Parts: C-alpha cells; structure tokens; sequence
C-alpha cells in the first residue's frame, strides 16, 4: 500500500526517504519513534546546543564490568532527524582504510574509492571567509568535498584565542596541520568541519537538509511520535510492520509496502526491532517465545562505540575570552548572544563547549616508542578472549576478521585510533576510536515498549586500556608543551602530575571513562552469515526478501572517526542500490 515504509526518520532514514521519493512514483512512509523538533534555540543555535532535549528517555547499561561495574545512562537520540538533530555537528569521514577493511571481510563493492562518489554527492561545503582561514590555520581540499548536496557544512566564524595555543602545542608533540582530513587520512590537528548552514549560521539537520527540503513531497511521507514494533511477514517476505504509540497507548496498527521495509532505527533500536520480528538468535528467540523467522547469531552482537574520557585542568594564567567565559560572564555571553543575534558573528557560532580545532592521531603516532608492545600482545592474543565463552562460532569469526582488520590498522602510520580535543576551558577530552571490547543489546520481552538490556562492555578487551593510556599521555604532552604551559593548566584531581606510573593514570581512567559518545554501530552488521553477519553487502537481512537494514547498525566496526558523514553518505549509497533493482528513478 506504501511502496516502501522506513522504520526510525534519523539520519539513514530521511536521507534514504528523500532520495527513495526523487521518483513520484515511489511513495515511503517514515516512522519515528520521537516528534518533530520546534526549531528552538537549543538544537538550531551551535552555542546554545542543548541535545538533552531529545534523548531516549530510561536507558541505562548493565553494570560493565571493564569500569568497575559502574552503570550508566545511555544516549541516543529521539527525535525527527535522529542523532543529527541533538548530536555536536562534528561532520569527518572516516580513512581509507576502514571502508577497504569493510569490502575486505567479504563485502564487494565496498572501498574508499567506491564511497568517495557518495561523500561528494552528499553534501555541499561552503568555504570560511579568507582572512579567518588565513588566520585560524584553515585549509582543505576542494576536489574532494561536495559542492551540490543536501548537507550544508562549513566552520564556526570565530575562534577562542586559546585555541591557538593548543594548535601549537600540539605541533610541537608531533601533530602537524592535514591538509584535510575529509580525504582519506587524518593524522594531526585541523579545524573541525561543522553540519552548519552558513548562511544563517545553523545546525543543518537530517530534518532539514532531508525532510524539510523536499517537503511538498506528496509522496513522503512521516509519522512522528510511534513505535515500529513488528515486522510483517507473508512467508519469509517482509511485507509490512506493526507501530504503536510511542508513548505506550494500547493500540497497535499494521501497514503494507509494496517492495521493501527498511530498518533505521539505529544502533541500539534496529536489533530490538529485528528480534521482536523473530529474526535473530534461536537461544534467545526461544527463551521469549518467540517463533523465529531466521536464525541469525549476529543480532544484536558486536556492539561498539567510541569511549570518551574527560579529564580536568585548572590554570593559573588561561586567557579571556574562552568557552567558560560563557558560563561565568554574564556581560560576555549577552554580548556574544547579541553579536550572534545581530550579525551571526563570535561564539555563539561554535556548538557550546568545543572549540575549533582537534587532533586524531595513529596507534605509533600516540606511542612511537612502545606501538610494536601493544601490536604484540594484541596479535598473541586469541580473539575469542574478547567474547563470552560460548558465543556463537560464526560471530567469533567474525570478530576475528574485525580483529585482524583493527591490527593492520595499528601498523598503520595512516589510521586513526585517537582523537584528542580542548574546548578553551576547564576539561580536555579523549575519544577512543577504535576499541576492540564488543558488546551486546538485546530484548528482555515481547513487550515493545520495554528498554533492551545493554551491555556495552567497554575495557574488557585489556589491549583497549593500553591504547587508551597511550591517548592518555599523549594528551598530557599537549598540555606539557611550551604553548600551552605559557597559561599554566595543571590536572586536577582525580588527575593531576602525580599520576606518572600506567596503573596509576588507568586507575582513575576505569573509574572516568564513558562507555559511549552516542556512537552506538554495528549491531547487525555487514558481514557474510558464516561470519556471524546480519547483512550482506547489498543490506539485506540473511534468511528473508525485502528487508534491509539503513543505520549505522551494519557497520562492521567503529570509524578513524565520529559517524555522522559516513551515516548520510552510506544510506546515499544504499538509495542507489535499492533504485537500481526496482528500476526507480
Ligand atoms: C548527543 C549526541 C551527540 C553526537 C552524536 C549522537 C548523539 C546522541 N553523534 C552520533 C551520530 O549522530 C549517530 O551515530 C548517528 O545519528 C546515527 O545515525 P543512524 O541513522 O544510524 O541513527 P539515528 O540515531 O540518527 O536515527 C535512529 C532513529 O530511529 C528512531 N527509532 C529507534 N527505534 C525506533 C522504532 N522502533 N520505531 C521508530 N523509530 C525508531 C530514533 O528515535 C532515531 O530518531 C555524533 N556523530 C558525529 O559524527 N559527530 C558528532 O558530533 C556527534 N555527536
Ligand atoms: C546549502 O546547500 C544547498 C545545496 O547546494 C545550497 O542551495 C543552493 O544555493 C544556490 C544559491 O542560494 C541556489 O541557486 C541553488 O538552487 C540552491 N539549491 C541547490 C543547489 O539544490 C545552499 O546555498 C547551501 N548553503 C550555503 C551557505 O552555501
Ligand atoms: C564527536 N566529537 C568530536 C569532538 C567532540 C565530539 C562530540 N562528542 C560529545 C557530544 C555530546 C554532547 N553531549 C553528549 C551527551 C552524551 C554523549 C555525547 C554527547
Ligand atoms: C546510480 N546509478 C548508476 C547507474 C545508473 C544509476 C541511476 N539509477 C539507476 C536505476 C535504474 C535501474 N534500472 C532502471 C530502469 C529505468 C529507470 C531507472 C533504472
Ligand atoms: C564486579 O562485580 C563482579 C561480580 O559480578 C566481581 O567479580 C568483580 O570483582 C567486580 N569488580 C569490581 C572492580 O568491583
Ligand atoms: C597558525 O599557524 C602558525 C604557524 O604556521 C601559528 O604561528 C599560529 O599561531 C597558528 N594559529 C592558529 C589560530 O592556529
Ligand atoms: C567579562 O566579559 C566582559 C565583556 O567582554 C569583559 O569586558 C570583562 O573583562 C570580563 N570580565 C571578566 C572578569 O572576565
Ligand atoms: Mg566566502
Ligand atoms: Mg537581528
């Protein structure tokens, strides 16, 4: 009755609904679980960011055993527009090296050079004024950035005065300028590419660049605020889904599409949809009772995210202004805030507490003196280590070949497994890239409306904490560094200089560290079945006809890094895919 329905409108959905109605033949109905945002300052304003407002309400994580059994809130977004509407607008792609890995496990079709075509028709990036490159170091490559697609990118207008002292500092340890990290490696410091419309100095969102933007489409259509809580199957054809309200009125309602269902309801809601339709472990199936449809060992396996650590300074001598100027200067922030209302200039144009620029850096890059131990120990260690006994042997196998990928990555001088970043103020942050913990999400119950039990298992795998420990004191060498050290920052406690012994610094790390960005992937993932793969290399769910999963869940692994660009270019890719084998235009 729809010729395709999309289950979830965040950035993989709405990306694939807008190309997917291109043909005014083709008509797709949208399903989002959260409403409509309303413009308001808090998602459209970069330094009034304010992504509370649409997280998923009553996630935790099951006590992870890597933290010393610490439970955290989870954080994914609800909302039309999904992660992009609340996320930090941070727009990088991944290395060459992670989308060749992805063709390599057994994916055809999948390269750099294939995905490339994507990255460009994805998105339009408008350039900084010339004297603002000039000056904030700047610099990218116009071959390789698109010019024609939907996703307005560019940079902030303004930069903090301290951000310039850490840009130094860095090139001082051994982080020199890229060129552009948009091409295939980033090894270094750079200016931020920011989902920014530059023309009115806003967030530019799948709910804009990809709803809003084509709109008086009659044929696209969306359905905020409910719940896709079954798939409908005619056989082993997926034929239609089930949808409630999302906020838990008991009815329940079935529609139809003529050719495909698509699954895009992210990382951690695509494989509770997944299981709850049957297709997805037999053990767990069985225990819930539920008939299973296609016996698949890799739903709901091989969870990853990229863990994030903050860590606290205090100084002695910081220059004015910087971001906590914001927070405690009242006269500073109205001026801003007025500056920005009047003509879009100065802070308020950088998504609230970040700065400009930031570092990504490979495993020999973070430790050049010590890289070959951490290769070693990694390489004697037998992958299944890292997974419960008794998982499934196709999903060891699979992780295996993940694993392998990882471990050329580490040799690589060219892959990044670190980023590294200073907002001006009184914290750092340290992202981990490239964890090789794997985790789990899985349903308790039929009921739709209840939470999956996540398991995050971050630091598990104890390779993950020696990479961390390097990104750890590479950082410290940042802030140690002649241009930094002029405005006299110091960690403070549960940091601080006292720390010099690894234990030591990972003590406290196990007790700081966050499980999660929000970059919750690969939980039904692209690999073949034998490898413990959910989809093949054209996104098809193994075992059934017409159904195909969209969100970042079919990654294999985690990017050089944070998501969003791949997210958009990937469902750019799967629209073309899906249209060629329906004739679509
Ligand atoms: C706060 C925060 C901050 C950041 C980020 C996320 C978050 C939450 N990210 C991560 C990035 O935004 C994220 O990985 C992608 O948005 C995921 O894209 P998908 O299309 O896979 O899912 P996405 O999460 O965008 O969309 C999934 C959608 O499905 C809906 N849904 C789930 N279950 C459903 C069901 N059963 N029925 C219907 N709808 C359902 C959800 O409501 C959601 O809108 C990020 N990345 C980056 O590159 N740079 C950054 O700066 C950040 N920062
Ligand atoms: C954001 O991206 C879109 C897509 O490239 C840009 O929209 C184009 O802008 C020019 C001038 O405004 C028009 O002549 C085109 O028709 C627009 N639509 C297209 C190409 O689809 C928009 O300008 C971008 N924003 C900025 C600041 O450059
Ligand atoms: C991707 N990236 C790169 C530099 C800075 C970033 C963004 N990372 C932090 C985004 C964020 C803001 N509030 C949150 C609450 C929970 C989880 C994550 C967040
Ligand atoms: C992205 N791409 C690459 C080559 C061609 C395209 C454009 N999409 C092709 C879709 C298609 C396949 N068979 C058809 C028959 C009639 C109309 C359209 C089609
Ligand atoms: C975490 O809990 C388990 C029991 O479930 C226990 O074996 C382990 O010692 C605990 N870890 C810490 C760091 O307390
Ligand atoms: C830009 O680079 C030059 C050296 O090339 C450095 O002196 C200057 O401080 C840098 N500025 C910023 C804002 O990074
Ligand atoms: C607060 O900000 C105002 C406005 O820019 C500035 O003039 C003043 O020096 C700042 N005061 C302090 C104590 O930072
Ligand atoms: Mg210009
Ligand atoms: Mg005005």
């Amino acid at each position: 009755n729809y010729t395709f329905i999309i289950a979830g409108g965040g950035i993989s959905g709405l990306t694939l609904a807008d190309r997917l109605t291109e043909d005014p033949r083709v008509t797709v109905l949208v399903i989002e679980a959260g409403p409509l945002d309303r413009g308001e300052d808090g998602i459209l304003v970069p330094g009034a960011f304010s992504p509370w407002l649409y997280f998923w309400p009553g996630l935790v994580s099951t006590p992870q055993a890597g933290l010393n059994n610490r439970t955290v809130d989870v954080i994914t977004a609800q909302v039309v527009g999904g992660g992009s509407t609340i996320n930090a607008m941070v727009y990088l792609r991944g290395d060459k090296d992670d989308y060749d890995s992805w063709g390599a496990l057994g994916n055809p079709g999948w390269s750099w050079n294939s995905m490339l075509p994507y990255f460009i028709k994805s998105e339009t990036f408008t350039p900084p004024s010339p004297e603002l490159a000039a000056a904030g170091n700047i610099t990218w490559d116009g071959s390789i950035r698109g010019r024609s697609g939907p996703v307005n990118y560019s940079y902030p207008n303004y930069f903090f005065p301290g951000s310039e002292n850490w840009w130094n500092a860095a090139n001082e340890v051994g982080l020199p300028p890229v060129k552009d990290p948009m091409a295939g490696s980033k090894q270094g410091v750079f200016w931020i590419p920011s989902a920014i419309d530059a023309r009115t100095m806003t967030r530019s969102h799948a709910r804009r660049n990809h709803y809003d933007r084509v709109s008086s489409r009659p044929n696209y259509h969306i359905l905020p605020s409910h719940l896709v809580s079954k798939i409908l199957f005619r056989g082993k054809q997926a034929i239609g889904v089930s949808y409630i309200p999302t906020s838990g009125g008991n009815t329940t309602t079935n529609v139809y599409a003529s050719k495909e269902i698509t699954l895009a309801a992210g990382g951690l809601g695509t494989p509770k949809i997944l299981q709850l339709s049957g297709i997805g472990p037999r053990k767990l199936l069985n225990e819930l009772g539920i008939p299973v449809i296609s016996d698949l060992p890799g739903v709901g396996q091989n969870l990853q995210d990229q863990p994030t650590l903050t860590i606290p300074y205090t100084f002695t001598n910081n220059v004015f202004p910087n971001t906590d100027s914001l927070t405690t200067n009242a006269t500073y922030n109205a001026e801003q805030r007025a500056l920005y209302d009047s003509s879009k200039q100065g802070a308020y144009t950088i998504v609230n507490s970040l700065s400009t620029n930031i570092g990504v850096m490979s495993l020999q890059r973070a430790a050049p003196k010590s890289y070959r131990q951490i290769i070693a120990a990694a390489r004697a260690r037998s992958a299944s280590l890292s997974l419960p006994p008794g998982t499934d042997p196709a999903v060891i196998r699979g992780y295996q070949a993940q694993r392998n990928a990882i471990l050329k990555q580490f040799e690589n001088p060219n892959v990044g497994v670190g980023t590294v970043h200073w907002g001006t103020g009184s914290s750092a942050l340290v992202y981990h890239l490239k964890p090789l913990s794997r985790g789990t999400v899985n349903i308790r119950s039929t009921n739709p409306l209840d939470a999956p039990e996540i398991d995050y298992r971050t630091g598990t795998d104890p390779i993950d904490a020696q990479v961390y420990t390097s990104l750890f004191r590479k950082n410290r060498e940042i802030f140690n560094a002649p241009s930094m050290r002029v405005l006299g920052p110091s960690e403070a406690a549960p940091f601080g200089a006292n720390l010099t012994t690894d234990e030591e610094i990972y003590a406290v790390m196990r007790e700081l560290i966050n499980p999660s960005n929000a970059h919750q992937c690969c939980t039904a993932a692209m690999m073949p079945k034998d490898m413990g793969g959910v989809v093949s290399s054209e996104q098809k769910v193994y075992g059934v006809q017409g159904l195909r999963v969209a969100d970042i869940s079919f990654w294999p692994f985690q990017l050089s890094g944070s998501p969003m660009a791949t997210a958009y270019a990937g469902a750019e890719r799967l629209a073309d895919v899906i249209k060629k084998e329906h004739r679509l235009a």
